[PDB]
């Protein structure tokens, strides 16, 4: 559940599966990457209803990474909202976070791990093993507004 | 407002009721899955997936026979994903799949989930395009981790 990813010095990055994510901290994190504000009670509703909530913390605690997944607790998991503090990207942390996400889902016996990737991020997930439109399957949205 | 359960159609020589009540018997479901050719899954895990599905929607043939089902997970606020849309082959081609999906979308809209998603086999993509679903908007790709299919 908890786990020290790395340690540096001039700081240790901790990965957790607890979901101890305070919605104010996550609102800050989201703002840094330019995601639009959303009602904290709705954010909190979506975290409370996420089968998996994974976090990166930089204890010197500061939330610097998150991923989450909805699942039907049996067959299928979908990964929404993975993000790493901009001051921390390029350090291999997005990779680490995802890698424990996939492992934790595989341990809970979810064999169908899916996501929806934006154009500029598809190649980061292809590296980790994800494969777009396998055998022609297509991901579809009802009247999107992106 | 769309009620929890309602009657879609009336024919004789049988009415067809939709419901989002979610009370589907895992046995009946297992048999419907057999008909469409699906391999059988462990009942306790099917039971777990229905239990953990935000929306379970049924089509029954009163005269109760399960003839249609769709389900969706969700995070209760933002996103929803529709899995296992299926209709008994004897009742396909009647507009029942179309009817079932429209109610699913409406229910998810009423609960104010605005991001409604699914993953479509190649053969069924046009079916969902008819209903307003758009594939790969803005380059977004649906991805799977090491798919075995
Ligand atoms: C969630 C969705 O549905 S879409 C994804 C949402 N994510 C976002 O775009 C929000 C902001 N993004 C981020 O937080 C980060 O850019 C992330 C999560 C995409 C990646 O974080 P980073 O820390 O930059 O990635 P990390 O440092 O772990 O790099 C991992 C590997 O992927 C590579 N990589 C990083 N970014 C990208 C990219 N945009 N495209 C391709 N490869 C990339 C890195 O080079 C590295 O490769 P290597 O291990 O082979 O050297
Ligand atoms: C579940 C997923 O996420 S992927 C979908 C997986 N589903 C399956 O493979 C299970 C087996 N297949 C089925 O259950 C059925 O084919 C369904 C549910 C897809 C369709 O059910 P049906 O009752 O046959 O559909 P319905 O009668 O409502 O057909 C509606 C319309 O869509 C059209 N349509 C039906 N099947 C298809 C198809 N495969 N591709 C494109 N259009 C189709 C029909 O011709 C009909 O035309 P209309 O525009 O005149 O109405
Ligand atoms: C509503 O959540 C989703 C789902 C899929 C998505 N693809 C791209 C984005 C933009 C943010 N990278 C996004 C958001
Ligand atoms: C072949 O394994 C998988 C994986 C996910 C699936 N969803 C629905 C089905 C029935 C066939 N479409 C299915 C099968």
């Amino acid at each position: 559940e908890e786990l020290v990813l790395l340690e540096r010095t001039l700081e240790q990055i901790i990965f957790s599966s607890a979901g101890d994510v305070n919605v104010y901290d996550l609102q800050a994190l989201c703002d840094k990457v330019g995601w639009p504000r959303r009602p904290l009670t709705k954010i909190a509703a979506s975290l409370r209803n996420s089968y998996l909530v994974a976090t990166l913390h930089s204890v010197t605690k500061q939330l610097i990474g998150m991923a989450r997944a909805t699942s039907d607790h049996a067959f299928n998991a979908t990964i929404w909202d993975v993000l790493v503090d901009p001051s921390y990207q390029g350090q291999g942390l997005g990779k680490a976070l995802m890698e424990k996400v996939i492992r934790t889902l595989l341990q809970r016996d979810i064999s169908n791990i899916t996501l929806f990737a934006d154009n500029k991020v598809v190649d980061f997930y292809k590296n980790l093993g994800f494969e777009a439109d396998p055998q022609g399957i297509k991901g579809m949205f009802w009247y999107p507004r992106f």
